[PDB]
């Protein structure tokens, strides 16, 4: 119990997905829980502003959300694309990725630092599914200053048609992984 | 401990896979743990009927499994395809999807109420692997009653040649995903 | 707490992946956490050995590990392609595959017994993604002795070209998979 670091529910638009946007365009809800020696996540995002809901109308697209964290396991929502702090359901540092499975500064060692899967978007006229792949890194690039950890989300949308012919609300259907935690 | 609702592990055949037939044609194995806000499932199904395990001489198959649930997280087996209820391993409601992060009577917000994956059947000669489309709808669609909750699995075969020539028992590979519970 | 069973996180050479070939040439992170009627699972393994390393230089390649378990829960290290001991993090039974959802010496009653996904392997020069078939076969055949349990893991690379044209560490993006424990 109380293991559950979050964003909430419903939040309110949180985060930026294009960048020089004084307002937050996206609605990430990002739920981890800490079980062992194991972080279970799940994350989808929503989209807000009228140019996030306009990237599906291009065959191609890319959506990236950068989380860092310091040492006590609080995001640095001024460096982060996430702009809200996580919360808990009613040690931040238990819920972050281990830097020892997870090491910084190492492109030797990079690739045990990737999450790879796919995900999925629904069109909203015939509701068809256009694969996403997903990314998530882990740790390897402290971006600044007093980083003690990152979690950085990437879809990507790469399809011979494009999923929509307007505006539409953008929505990723939700990824499930897991990660070794710092303990 | 004592946070987790399933099926059981072999149960008799306990759901309708064909409409329209008084007997149970299939084995559904559900379970659902309590993780925080989280609820970590699993879901697999086996064919019984000559019926059911004949599906997969199509190219093209679609089955469908209801749950509906009252406010206490119940299984109304009488509207649900799924006609045995739930038990614990030795708050049925703490392992409900939250009715804010999956909103009901809202195709404006129907989108963000769908799980989607893929899992697979394993040919009964050749021991292929044919990927089977997996949707799971949370809420949603309250057939009537006093539902309170909803759990919708679809499994669909959409291939270009018939993964059987006859008779086998059909089976859906373990599909793994997770939802933020009501808490 | 202490409800984990893993290989700890930076393991030694663990693991044997080249038949004959006395010393461990290969590096597998498997964690397994306990999680009510569910063992939630994370599995990513790299390669040591120059021979392993050079494995997806062919367009084709296969990597099998198997673990034997005793009655307690205890990896037969001798048998088992993993050659170290799991640990806790600082009663292995309830770590292990239910015998009941997962059968022994049986085929016709073999396909319930595998857990088939999909993850992936980044290029050493341009960093795309193959996709590797990743199956995981739970009990079914014990190899002999008095093996309890047994979880054989199992990637396959199936592409069109090779994906490294020169040694070039191997490495597979973390498979996530649940299965119902002996509790």
């Amino acid at each position: 119990s109380i293991n559950t670091l979050w964003t909430g529910i419903n939040p309110p638009p949180n985060c930026q997905i294009v960048e020089n946007t004084n307002t937050n365009d996206g609605k990430l809800t990002l739920v981890l829980v800490k079980n062992g020696g194991l972080v279970n996540g799940y994350v989808s995002l929503v989209g807000v502003s009228d140019t996030v809901n306009q990237m599906f109308t291009q065959k191609t697209a890319n959506i990236q959300l950068r989380l860092y964290f310091d040492s006590s396991g609080n995001l640095l929502t001024e460096e982060s694309d996430l702009k809200i702090p996580l919360k808990n359901k009613s040690s931040s540092k238990a819920f972050m990725p281990s830097t020892t499975a997870y090491p910084f500064n190492t492109t030797t060692r990079d690739s045990e630092n990737y999450i790879h899967g796919i995900c999925y978007y629904m069109t909203s006229y015939d509701r068809s599914l256009f694969p996403l792949n997903i990314s998530i890194m882990l740790n390897s690039r402290m971006i600044s200053s007093n980083v003690a950890y990152a979690i950085q989300f990437e879809w990507n949308l790469n399809a011979s048609e494009s999923p929509e012919s307007n505006i539409a609300t953008l929505t990723t259907s939700p990824f499930f992984f897991s990660y070794i935690t710092e303990d």
